């Protein structure tokens, strides 16, 4: 009855909609292209492990986009960008 | 000058466009990149042509996670057709190197 | 916040603007789904969208929703034995 | 019945998805991975193919608009309004 929408566990659940640049629905869309909204008829909960993996993947996506902007702007700024912080183990 | 396109490291690089025998992967790397960043990489685009091992592992990890989330969605959407509630899924392992 | 000028974030027009945040999927979610661009109030980029860009986001999002409905109905056929009928395409605004 | 459009299920005006390339456009707009032999319909109608082209060109314009906005503080060149993509000729 109460499961994680993403891995179907019953353990360590909380609301997807319970309160970062991006809310968890935005993160889920960015990483999996799954649409979630309150009252969509699908499970409304996520386990801690799935929540932390969404946050980890989303920080990866943010780093990739920062790398892309700095590389593209390098011919305008002339400042070669230093290595970025990789997001570490969830 | 020779850096990871994604984290800008100089360490542990390989070509984005070569098969990497060190990482068991489940889809081609340009597709994995596109899924997360919407960046369409190609040989000769003028951008760094390399990726570090950790960025390759992260791309594979995000793809495996997406595949589990989609399996969960299919099983949940099919439940009203049979009334058999789907069991917890076997989670994808974090990808590791070699 | 020099980028926070009064244009459409997506086509740079000054005409027929409203807030991206003006009260299913909200427009920020649609933008993410179609372009992978993160928008939030105070992100330092333009906070407005023209009517035409808003309709194009809604049109592309309805296309994505139709593609997903087709996939769900196709994957149900081996369970139900009912072949799904053709879906209504969204028409360009 | 047998050959339908993967995306709208029509039997009309079909061609192969296979032979930007259309697989890339499909991933770019819907995050669906299609490949020959995936077990799913391998055809697309003209209208769905044109909708993918139109959504891909919109996404391209949004990306170009972001790059042009982000370079403005570095150069002082304010970008003028962009030519929106028109629905492509049949
Ligand atoms: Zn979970
Ligand atoms: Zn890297
Ligand atoms: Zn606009
Ligand atoms: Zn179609």
């Amino acid at each position: 009855k109460r499961v994680c929408r993403f891995c179907l566990t019953e353990q360590k659940l909380a609301s997807i909609f319970e309160e970062t640049t991006a809310n968890l629905p935005l993160q889920i869309m960015a990483i999996t292209a799954i649409e979630v909204y309150a009252g969509d008829g699908m499970p409304g909960h996520i386990c801690l492990e799935c929540r932390l993996l969404f946050e980890h993947c989303y920080r990866f996506k943010q780093m990739c986009k920062r790398a892309e902007t700095l590389l593209r702007q390098y011919p305008l700024t002339g400042n070669w960008p230093s290595p970025l912080e990789k997001p570490r183990a969830p």
